[PDB]
């Protein structure tokens, strides 16, 4: 396969550093490793590095996992572009093929036009509106 998944509890020191910058103080350091920890020990999420053609492209995340749904993140790697796709393509896959969910949401900036607009190409659609986020839903039935 051309794209593949790394968990996060499996990353290595290089990969840590690098993408928490998207010399380390040893605080941060101690930050992202206790933050690793949590992820060893919580189910209801999942976060992946993504690598095409062995090359890191980004990080996608899986939140509030339960077995009717969940919620995503999607990070590019931020020099890269025409990656948005790829990213999405994964998420959905997994979603819908691994954790078997009915329903993918996401919150967003209202600002983050870029997002929106990749989501709604996605077949996502807009449920609600608060003060900061707008909120999108995809369900496979």
């Amino acid at each position: 396969p051309l794209i593949k998944l790394k968990n996060f509890t499996e990353l290595n020191s290089q990969e840590i550093e690098l993408i928490f910058k998207w010399k380390t103080k040893y605080i941060d350091f101690e930050e992202h490793l206790r933050f690793l920890k949590k992820l060893h020990q919580d189910s209801s999420k999942k976060y992946f590095l993504v690598f095409q053609d062995e090359q890191i492209i980004g990080v996608i995340d899986f939140v509030n996992i339960t077995t009717k749904s969940c919620e995503f993140g999607l990070y590019a790697k931020p020099n890269l572009k025409g990656v948005g796709q790829i990213l999405m393509n994964e998420i959905i896959k997994y979603a819908f093929e691994s954790l078997k969910v009915n329903t993918l949401k996401a919150y967003v900036f209202k600002s983050n036009h870029k997002a929106l607009k990749l989501y709604q190409q996605n077949h996502f659609t807009i449920y609600d509106e608060d003060k900061d986020f707008y909120y999108v839903y995809l369900k496979q039935s």
